[PDB]
């Protein structure tokens, strides 16, 4: 309804910005399959065939290059099918294009949106990781990276939770912070290839090396498992 209005604009946007005329009705002029043909040679800079017959036939087999497509550039589509482009469906013409603007736009812009992140809020956004990733273990809370690791239980959590097999949490929850940290050490080393950069003693103190944690941590996620 209102997405209507504004996906038709954003198509006729794209259009009118390339010499290609705009479309009146979204759920009418995208059906024999020509338009949405265009808006992706357009959107991809490249040529693609077009039937030129009208006569359902063409229409959907426009529709099915569109859809053959999307799916090249790694863009599948649940229910959907020619048919219900070349018919008319209202749900899914529209839970079309989207894809198309989800994936050759918005999806787009989010690895730049990174690289303007990535130089500010590096430290948060991996703190915001760690949280999410060792959610689920009951006894470990992490507010920064240098005294929420001093127990060693955050950096096993980390280990764990993607190969609980690997070892027994509660087995370590019984061990002392000590015998935690020289073992998660010794884990991701044999496990893991990553070397024993930290050292236990180095690790549980009052305020333990900001830097040296992050940097092992970083080195962990790298090689992590997911």
């Amino acid at each position: 309804d209102v997405q209507k209005k504004t996906f038709t604009k954003w198509i006729n946007a794209r259009f009118s910005k390339s010499g290609k005329p705009p479309i009146n009705d979204m759920f009418t002029d995208l059906k024999d399959g020509r338009k949405l043909l265009d808006l992706l040679e357009g959107l991809t800079g490249t040529s693609l065939p077009k039937e030129r017959g009208s006569t359902r036939v063409h229409a959907l087999n426009n529709v099915n290059r569109v859809l053959q497509v999307l799916h090249q550039n790694n863009v599948e589509l649940v229910n959907i099918g020619g048919t219900d482009i070349v018919d008319g469906n209202h749900k899914l013409t529209l839970g079309l294009l989207w894809s198309i603007i989800l994936h050759w736009q918005v999806k787009d812009v989010m690895k730049d949106v990174m690289s303007d992140l990535q130089q500010t809020n590096s430290e948060k956004i991996l703190l915001s990781w760690v949280r999410q990733t060792t959610r689920p273990y009951s006894q470990v809370n992490v507010l920064n990276f240098t005294t929420s690791w001093t127990d060693g239980l955050a950096f096993n959590a980390v280990l764990h939770r993607h190969k609980p097999d690997l070892f027994s949490w509660d087995k370590v929850v019984k061990m002392s912070p000590i015998e935690r940290l020289e073992h998660a050490f010794s884990k991701a080393q044999t496990y893991l290839g990553i070397e024993k950069l930290l050292d236990p003693e180095d690790v549980a103190v009052r305020l333990p090396d900001k830097k040296s944690i992050i940097m092992y941590l970083t080195s962990l996620f790298e090689v992590l498992p997911q």
